[PDB]
């Protein structure tokens, strides 16, 4: 099934996450460490979607999504967004810069399996 990477330098974030999606269903997740890290690994192919922090180390959410973005080979990914803040000009940064949307943290299973859902949606999965 779907491949997720997570990708955030919080340890915790990272397991409280990937213990959201294997409760939503999805056990096929893999983590990176901050944008470095997970392009090294997106670059090896075979992810289905992103959800990526915010603020990281080396290389950051905001430009591990522009790079993602401009890459031929990964321009298809859903890039789902994790902010802090509530609805500052980071959304509007998202948007222009490609995300497939944004979940404030913390989130909870439903919120999270809700903005899957719509994502799902607009892709058509």
């Amino acid at each position: 099934e779907l491949k997720f990477l997570v990708v955030d330098d919080n340890s915790t974030m990272r397991r409280i996450t990937r213990n959201l999606l294997k409760e939503l269903g999805f056990n096929n997740v893999e983590e990176a460490e901050d944008g470095v890290d997970a392009l090294n690994k997106l670059q090896a192919g075979g992810y289905g979607f992103v959800i990526s922090d915010w603020n990281m180390p080396n290389m950051d959410g905001l430009e591990l999504l522009k790079t993602i973005r401009a890459d031929g080979a990964m321009s298809a990914l859903p890039v789902l967004m994790v902010t802090a803040e509530a609805k500052k000009e980071n959304i509007i940064a998202a948007a222009q810069a490609g995300a497939s949307g944004y979940v404030v943290k913390p989130f909870t299973a439903a919120t999270l399996e809700e903005k899957l859902n719509k994502i799902f949606e607009k892709l058509g999965m």
